[PDB]
């Protein structure tokens, strides 16, 4: 059995059963009987992404995505529309949003400092005519 | 060559010159002429990882940050540092915290509803003794 320091450990706080993985399986079993384990297998599934070599995540989030989320998920969560709307716009841009801000800062520059420029060069108004 | 009509629509707006790709051949060779193509191709390279099948987004993501951004990359751009710090995390993180919003949410589900709830319980209270 666990002693009962680590059993009254578990009543500390909340993160004190998630850090002890035999009060986990504690919580999880009363989380089966309350039918919400859902939630904490989502919670784990999310740390162990965090976990995963770069190469795995992409697959990782859509299986995630898929189990948890997505319509006609086996083992549905709820969320707050907002984290939800959040959730499915970063599943489905999948990170190619990754320089959205440098991008902007780029196109900016260019159209900025580069743009009238060009149109001033000989190399521009060689061509109109 | 080109029709004078798409030469003066070049003129119109830096868009124009951003969607026809002669005319952006031509502000390109003109950027080259000014060392400032980086800008340019790091923008053409950020709007292709958008059309990107997911598998490919990861590695293309890292190519794109040790071509234009990591420390000894070849074509150097330069960004405000908040454009930098958020580039940088985006790609560090990799997309392992794309179910940032929903974890947490779901994590205060458990502590506020579920957590005093399994401490109440006979299964919590049996192994206390």
């Amino acid at each position: 059995m666990p002693s009962q320091q680590r059993v009254k450990r578990w009543g500390f706080s909340f993160d004190e059963i998630l850090k002890d993985q035999v009060g986990r399986d504690q919580f999880l079993r009363f989380l089966e009987s309350e039918f919400s384990s859902e939630n904490l297998r989502f919670w784990l599934a999310v740390q162990d992404l965090k976990k995963q070599p770069l190469q795995d995540v992409a697959k990782r989030v859509e299986e995630i995505w898929q189990e948890f989320l997505a319509p006609g998920a086996p083992s549905a969560i709820n969320l707050d529309s907002h984290s939800y709307e959040i959730t499915s716009q970063n599943v489905k841009d999948g990170g190619r949003y990754t320089f959205e801000d440098a991008q902007e800062h780029i196109y900016k520059l260019m159209k900025s400092d580069s743009y009238a420029r060009f149109l001033r060069s000989n190399a521009y108004q060689d061509l109109l005519l």
